[PDB]
């Protein structure tokens, strides 16, 4: 089972528990209602780089599907619900407004307010219009104007059902993973490219700020960042160097312009080549003040040094337990990383807006016996209420996913649900995680 004590502070009213999704990897119905061409419909037609024939057309459906999952994610007895918008359905080439694609949104969020539920409503999780990379994607710095428009587009449309607002889902993985190392769409290697992506996704951020604001003054309004906790694979000084800048270049290099308005100094004499070129002014549109920090968490890493790449990523020298995608099971280590966080920074208020795991899940007389993410989610669980009781302001918990959906990638191979999805029937069945979270929740007095 997942249990808390019944004096956390977690089992107030003054704490949310929530479920989270994300268009492209759920909502399928890719060429509906003039829906444009994203960068990932093009990385999935590419050979070799998402798993077996895996593409984004169908997923689970939610296009069409959206009521009944509301009625699931009303059974799963949470308070909130995230999202994200698909900006290649909700406008046109030309920028202007695609009001099909527009109702979706409309009636999905209505029907949410209407269930009595909290929205969380992420603006950008990675499904870029294709058009726009034609002209250079996230290295082109006019890609960060538009994203200003878009902004000011949806945010003038759902002003009324949205209650938190974030700019951007994990710039780490659309920036690095896309452009320096070649994993995810549109799939560049070089870390000239990655780095002024991530400075070219900061700006975005800070150039919607004030927008977001005017049009949604009753809202708050942030960012989301991926942070896993660094270790040395052991002792000696090299590995402590490894370590260190490891964490330099996943972590400080997003936390740091946004509270600060600086990228981590000790790259000018370490790697100057991670910089990125900055024009006058750009920092203080960076920087401006945000409302929350949302924080997804998930493993540990370990780190070796190594001559030619400064780090080596390298398996724990003990005997741990690893999730179906290969990632360390350490809450731990959630606890450390939130507290040092703390201890660095002045934050604002935290929302973990990701945690969970993916399990090598079946569906065996009617049922998902997925026990494996019932003891992760308890331990993930009662590490965040370790890291409150130590002083972190932490004020909701969102479990990554609602239900089975495209891992990227790793395509439908990789299952991170509460709720199991047929893909052939488009069936939906509750694991025994989503149920003993649903007790947890439904038991707060």
């Amino acid at each position: 089972s997942i249990t808390l004590p019944s004096h956390s502070k977690m089992l107030t009213s003054d704490f949310i528990f929530g479920v989270a999704t994300a268009s492209f990897q759920i909502e399928g119905a890719t060429t509906a209602d003039n829906r444009l061409p994203s960068i990932w419909d093009t990385f999935c037609a590419t050979p070799g780089k998402v798993k077996g024939m895996d593409n984004g057309e169908v997923a689970c459906d939610h296009y069409h599907l959206w009521e009944q999952d509301i009625q699931l994610i009303k059974d799963l007895g949470v308070d909130a619900y995230r999202l994200s918008i698909a900006w290649p359905r909700v406008m046109d080439k030309k920028g202007e407004a695609n009001q099909a694609g527009l109702d979706f949104y409309r009636n999905l969020l209505k029907k949410l307010k209407a269930e009595g539920l909290t929205v969380f409503a992420t603006l950008y999780h990675w499904d870029l219009p294709q058009h726009l990379e034609d002209k250079g994607g996230w290295l082109n710095r006019e890609t960060a104007y538009q994203f200003k428009n878009y902004a000011d587009l949806v945010t003038k449309e759902l002003s009324e059902w949205v209650d938190s607002w974030a700019t951007f889902n994990e710039p780490f993985c659309a920036a690095i993973l896309g452009y320096e190392l070649g994993i995810h769409a549109p799939g560049l290697s070089k870390p000239e490219f990655g780095r002024q992506a991530a400075h070219h996704i900061l700006l975005a951020h800070g150039l919607a700020l004030p927008v977001i604001r005017k049009n949604a003054p009753k809202s708050q309004v942030g960012i989301v960042l991926n942070m896993n906790r660094s270790y040395a694979a052991s002792e000696k000084a090299e590995d402590q160097f490894a370590c260190l800048m490891r964490e330099t270049l996943d972590n400080q290099f997003f936390i740091e312009p946004l509270m600060k308005g600086q990228y981590p100094q000790l790259l000018k004499t370490v790697a100057p080549q991670y910089l990125p070129t900055v024009l006058p002014g750009d920092m203080d549109i960076i920087s401006q003040p945000i409302d929350f920090l949302g924080m997804n968490f998930y493993t540990c890493n370990h780190n070796a040094y190594d001559a030619d790449d400064m780090f080596k990523n390298v398996k724990n020298s003990q005997t741990v337990e690893y999730t179906d995608i290969g990632w360390e099971i350490a809450p731990q280590a959630f606890t450390e990383l939130l507290v040092n966080l703390h201890k660095q920074y002045t934050l604002p208020p935290i929302y973990i807006t990701e945690n969970g795991a993916a399990c090598a899940d079946q569906i065996i007389d009617g049922e998902i016996n997925d026990e494996q993410r019932v003891r992760y989610l308890d331990g993930h669980i009662n590490a965040v209420n370790h890291a409150i009781e130590s002083g972190v302001d932490i004020r909701g918990y969102f479990a990554w996913s609602l239900m089975d959906n495209f891992e990227w990638a790793e395509g439908y191979s990789k299952r991170f649900g509460l709720t199991y999805v047929d893909y052939q029937t488009q069936e939906r069945t509750i694991k025994r995680s989503g149920h003993a979270y649903r007790t947890l929740l439904n038991n707060r007095k």
